[PDB]
């Protein structure tokens, strides 16, 4: 039931490179456990631990990761990638990751809803020892054109207590999302 190990490359937030402006942004949208046992990694390291994790031998570990893997191909990039974040507990057993779409960066907002639910997997509460997962946008209308970004978050973990975190800021303001 073992994570595969995270390296770090010091690579930023979003997948592939991005403006200085939307690294920044989109860093301000990801969580962070502030754990010291809980590894964090940004961007194309996490996009590789989604992808390592997605295919390990231990099919309940993989599961947890697939939505998220299978999400990876709806980057429409010119253009930037998705922001990201993986973690991973120390020990290995528990981790889990979220993705962070940037909605000045999506040049077909409708097409990236539509490979998202492709992709994605119905919210899910899980449990402490079962898989979580949820989506969400904020704010509900972002008025890209005056300048208010709006961003689409897709979170999964290998517990309840990796999506709960996250899951009670948002459950505030935002709304679900895809439909």
């Amino acid at each position: 039931g073992a994570l595969p190990p995270m390296t770090s490359s010091g690579s930023g937030p979003v997948i592939g490179d991005g403006d200085a402006a939307l690294r920044q942004r989109i860093s301000q949208q990801l969580f962070s456990f502030g754990d010291p046992t809980v590894q964090e990694v940004d961007g194309s390291d996490a996009a590789q631990f989604i992808t390592a994790a997605a295919a390990v031998a231990d099919r309940d570990v993989a599961s947890v990761f697939l939505p998220l893997q299978r999400v990876l191909g709806c980057q429409q990039n010119s253009g930037a990638g998705f922001g990201a974040r993986a973690y991973r507990r120390t020990d290995g057993q528990w981790g889990g990751a979220m993705l962070v779409v940037a909605k000045s960066t999506v040049s077909d907002v409708d097409a990236l809803k539509a490979c998202v639910k492709s992709g994605w997997r119905k919210a899910t509460a899980g449990t402490p020892t079962s898989m979580c997962n949820n989506g969400w946008t904020y704010p509900p209308f972002a008025d890209t054109r005056r300048g208010e970004e709006g961003y689409f978050v897709l979170l999964a973990g290998t517990a309840s207590d990796f999506c709960s975190a996250p899951n009670a800021n948002y459950r505030t303001t935002a709304s679900s999302w895809p439909g």
